[PDB]
């Protein structure tokens, strides 16, 4: 299953009127995110004075 | 006959939307005219020389 896209990218807007003036109105949106390994494995829990 | 209104007074503008983004515009006008008798009960022939 490798080496196949697996989606579409968009990143449009839509109107569509239907009557009495009401509008629906459709966001379209995508991005590409980049992910780095965690600094640490482990849950922490962290006290910062100032 | 007479003492009674024969007409409404209108002077709005309506908007109706039909779908893809068709719109019907329906423009209401009314005024109040004024008429003067005629300078002359005959037709004119004038010449204008400057």
């Amino acid at each position: 299953g490798v080496g196949v896209s697996t989606g579409s990218y968009d990143n449009q807007t839509h109107y569509r009127f239907l009557g009495d003036g009401w509008v629906e109105i459709t966001a379209l949106a995508t991005r590409l995110v980049h992910l780095n390994m965690p600094k640490s494995e482990n849950y922490c829990r962290i006290r910062v004075h100032n």
